[PDB]
This record gives structure tokens, C-alpha cells and sequence, in this order.
């Protein structure tokens, strides 16, 4: 019986779709908990302490391979072992995290997925939703190399293209109320990278922002389930299937330090009709754009 560890930071839509996906791929595979493999499942409940104790505690249980969803789950798991085959996903920049030397040979124990996405596919719907807009804010966590990678994409973007970007780092779930209500009167639009921290407590700034009449674009479509109006992102389900399909080839005995990351270019726009109509904005016209209700 082969056991995998599954490591997550926290519950959000989009970690929670990528063990979804993963899972469903091993099932397709022929590999079913309590059958050929074992699974054990840890979540870290956003505590980084925790992070680095499950993947210390998988590579002492000797584990045949780790699955590790988001950069902090990562990067504990590449901390915790270097021998143990490690399966990423949800994880923008692994190069910059330290993980792989290149996405297509990583060198290392780590392979799997990343999900990378360019800044232009949320600015882009600017032109549908804040056509005049020319601040965009950002708030994020400084200890995320994931949102540094993206801030630093924001403001190449904003100085090729005539925005100002104001930005708000932050540490903590509890300087969110403050960042947020410090960033009204000074932007026009929130954009969301693909930050655990901020995607944690994304109820919290869309109500803030929607009461002060900011539009929030996410990176992805989990904030827009929380309450965030826009995104035009990748598919999170799929990206944690590709992983699984990827599981499937290291249990059979392929080298993971071989195999290429991979990414998706598939985007698609999702908003959440609620915040539309709160900031009473009519539906586009676009036949591609698909509603949501907040979850
Ligand atoms: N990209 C993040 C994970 C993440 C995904 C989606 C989000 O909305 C937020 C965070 C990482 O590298 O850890």
C-alpha cells in the first residue's frame, strides 16, 4: 500500500479544489484510499508553525510521496525532506520559492503544478467594470513569495500602462480590517493576488470595499465566491487533477527531479452577480462571463 501525505495550508475554494481534483485523479488511476493507498490528510488551519510540524511529521512516518498545496505547504515539505518525492500544486512562482531550479527540470524532489497567471488577465476586465480607474490597490502578505512575485508583476504592468498601484503589506489576519479601510478614499479598484492570507479573509474586504463602492478583482474565482466581483482565472479542480495524474507516473517509478512543472492557460470570467448589483452595475453584454452568488 502506497502512502501519501496530503499537506494543506488552510480551507479556501481554491486549495480545497486542487485536493478535490487530485484525488479524482488517483480514483480514475486505480489508486483508492483504503484500498492501494492510504491518504493521510493535514491541514495547517493557516499556521505556518503547523506547516513546517506536518511535513517533519510525513517525512518521519516515511511517507512514498507528499502532496503539498500552496508555497508555505511547499516549502515546509521541501524543508522537511529532500528524498521523499514531493507533488506541489497551487503555487505560483516555484522557481522563486526555492523549489525547482527550473520548471522544466526541477533538479530537486519536487515536481507537479503551478498556478501562474499573468496580472493582465484580471486587468483586462477594467475595461468592462472601472473603465476610468487609473489606482489600483493592493493588499497582501509580506511573507508570501507568491505575492511578492505578483505585487512586482502588478507595478511593471501599472508603469507600462499609465496606473498607479498603492500598496498595503501586511503580517497578519488581524491588520486586514485596517488595511482595507485604509486603501478607501485613496483607489479606485482592489486587485487580489493569489495570497492565502488575504484569500482567508476575503468576506471581510469585499464587504468593506463593496460598502465604500470598490471594485475587487481577484486572480481567481475563489475570492468572487467570498464576495470579490471579478476574475478571469484558472481552473483549480483541473490544475489539481493534472497533479494527480502526475502522482500517478511517481508511484509507478518516474523520476519527479525529470518531470516538467506544468501550468494552465485557460481562463475563464466568473463574477458574483450580488456585488454587480450591490455596486449597480448592470450585466455585460459578453456571453463568455458565467455568475456566481456568494458562497
Ligand atoms: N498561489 C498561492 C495559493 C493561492 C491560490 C489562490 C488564491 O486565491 C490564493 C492563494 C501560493 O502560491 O501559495
Amino acid at each position: 500500500v502506497k502512502k501519501i501525505g496530503i499537506t494543506q495550508l488552510v480551507e479556501h475554494p481554491a486549495l480545497d479544489a486542487t485536493r478535490t481534483g487530485f484525488v479524482k485523479a488517483l480514483e480514475k488511476n486505480g489508486f483508492k484510499d483504503g484500498e492501494n493507498i492510504d491518504i493521510d490528510f493535514q491541514n495547517a488551519q493557516n499556521d505556518m508553525p503547523t506547516t513546517q510540524s506536518i511535513a517533519s511529521k510525513f517525512a518521519s512516518d516515511k511517507k512514498d510521496l507528499i502532496f503539498a498545496i500552496s508555497t508555505p505547504s511547499a516549502q515546509a515539505a521541501f524543508n522537511a525532506t529532500k528524498d521523499i518525492p514531493i507533488l506541489i500544486t497551487a503555487v505560483s512562482d516555484p522557481v522563486a520559492a526555492g523549489l525547482v531550479k527550473t520548471l522544466e527540470k526541477p533538479g530537486t524532489n519536487v515536481s507537479g503544478t503551478s498556478d501562474f497567471v499573468s496580472v493582465d488577465k484580471g486587468l483586462e476586465l477594467l475595461k468592462i467594470f472601472a473603465p476610468k480607474a487609473k489606482t489600483i490597490g493592493v493588499m497582501y502578505n509580506t511573507s508570501e513569495v507568491n505575492s511578492k512575485v505578483q505585487v512586482d508583476a502588478l507595478k511593471e504592468y501599472a508603469s507600462k500602462n499609465g496606473f498607479k498601484v498603492v500598496e498595503k503589506g501586511i503580517t497578519t489576519s488581524n491588520e486586514v480590517n485596517q488595511g482595507i479601510s485604509s486603501l478607501v478614499g485613496k483607489i479606485d479598484v482592489l486587485y487580489v493576488p493569489t495570497d492565502n492570507l488575504v484569500a482567508s479573509s476575503m468576506p471581510i474586504v469585499s464587504k468593506i470595499a463593496t460598502e465604500n463602492k470598490i471594485p475587487v478583482i481577484a486572480a481567481e474565482s475563489g475570492p468572487v465566491e467570498k464576495g470579490a466581483l471579478a476574475c478571469q482565472g484558472i481552473n483549480y479542480e483541473k490544475l489539481g487533477y493534472k497533479t494527480g495524474e502526475m502522482a500517478v507516473k511517481i508511484l509507478n517509478g518516474e523520476s519527479v527531479s525529470d518531470m516538467p512543472v506544468a501550468t494552465s492557460d485557460d481562463t475563464d470570467i466568473i463574477v458574483n452577480e450580488d456585488i454587480l448589483k450591490a455596486l449597480g452595475m448592470e450585466k455585460p453584454s459578453n456571453e463568455n462571463i458565467s455568475y456566481v452568488k456568494t458562497k
